[PDB]
């Protein structure tokens, strides 16, 4: 009885690459971050695949954090049974900034130009300094609860001050900014969907993963296709591209989460947020300013014996010092974790004494999520 596991669409093509999942795992099914969280805080695995109800949901990625109110549901109506959920981060990641308007000047965005083209306030390409384009600006965004557009938003919420209105932090796009979304948008569902829509019509820009933003990994470093972010004219400042090495400093540098606050899964996942802020990390003074992680969700406890063992197998190859998944992390545009994170999350969730170990054999005693499906 395979391990279903999907969800966020951002780092899907990671969780297909063969061998990332281990034995036992079925392919991973991209429906959304929003799905994910549903699927698995309600074993309903409709979320992953419409009209089909004879399999449980063992675990889900997600680029949006659980939220208080998931959080204690699962805590009051699932945990005593299922036993405690475990988020962590999976892999870091920028946010890029793909666009179809044709031309060789290098296309950079300040952090406030940024701000005006997803505000609405920006809306010719004219307005772009140093462009090279002119024309009408269209924004496509995501239809649906995203993890993308968490994290967009989170730096869209910390630095976009001086608009008519404020980004609220938020997985729906279409509501973060209080004065509405620009003229014309486009909605559209999934990175791939979103990235279909952004080909479909001229003069178009979106905010998307990495790993989807560009064909190829250069393709993130070619700013006719996808722009810079962090020009200062003023200074004479180039903005730099959102390849994984712009970010992979900043990513090294987050605290692994702390040691008292562990058996709350809100602390494993960092969130970038405004500056001098406490409990957040500000966004890098240097290199590509957009990132944030990508995580796991899971179950402490399965009531079955090999589903536990497979789950634990893929905590030791994901986690693992050797034999890991980090290349296919950066064949994937994400930047891997480092040592002091993995033993981190091993020294949790693997290392058998410990309180949160998946399949603890005294906390994990008689509970677990269940081997049939029973509806």
């Amino acid at each position: 009885m395979d391990i279903n596991g999907g969800g966020a669409t951002l780092p899907q093509a990671l969780y297909q690459t063969s061998g990332v999942l281990t034995a036992g795992f079925a392919q991973y099914i991209g429906v959304g971050s929003g799905n994910g969280k549903a699927a698995f805080l309600n074993n309903d695995y409709t979320k992953f695949q419409a009209g089909v109800t004879n399999k449980n949901v063992h675990w889900a990625g997600s680029d949006s954090k659980l939220s208080a109110t998931e959080l204690s549901t699962y805590a009051s109506a699932k945990q005593p049974t299922w036993g405690k959920l475990i988020q962590v981060p999976s892999v870091g990641t920028s946010v890029a900034i793909p666009f179809n308007k044709s031309g060789s000047a290098a296309v950079d965005l300040s952090v406030q130009e940024l701000c005006g083209v997803f505000s609405g306030r920006i809306n010719t390409w004219d307005g772009i300094s140093g462009s090279g384009r002119t024309g009408p600006i269209v924004v496509v965004y995501r239809s649906e609860s995203s993890g993308t557009t968490e994290l967009f938003t989170r730096f869209l919420n910390a630095k976009c001050n001086a608009e008519t209105g404020n980004f609220a932090v938020t997985t729906t796009f279409g509501t973060s900014f209080s004065g509405g979304l620009p003229a014309g948008a486009v909605a559209a569902t999934g990175s791939q969907g979103v990235m279909t829509a952004l080909a479909a019509g001229d003069g178009r820009i979106t905010y998307m993963s990495p790993d989807f933003a560009a064909p190829t990994l250069a393709g993130l470093d070619d700013a006719t296709k996808v722009a810079r972010v962090g020009k200062n004219v003023a200074t004479n400042t180039q903005g730099v591209s959102p390849a994984a090495a712009n970010v992979s400093a900043a990513i090294g540098a987050v605290p692994v989460p702390a040691a008292a606050d562990r058996s709350n899964p809100d602390a494993w996942v960092p969130v970038f947020g405004p500056d001098n802020t406490a409990g957040v990390q500000p966004y890098p003074t240097s290199g590509y300013p957009i990132l944030g992680f990508t995580n796991l969700i899971f179950s402490q406890c399965y009531a079955d014996a090999t589903q536990t063992t497979q789950v634990r197998d893929f905590f030791t190859k994901h986690y693992g010092a050797s034999n890991n998944n980090d290349a296919a992390i950066t064949a994937n545009a994400f930047v891997p974790l480092p040592t002091a994170w993995k033993a981190t999350v091993r020294a949790s969730f693997l290392t058998a004494s410990n309180a949160l170990s998946i399949g603890n054999t005294n906390v994990c005693n008689g509970i677990g999520r269940p081997l049939l499906e029973a509806a």
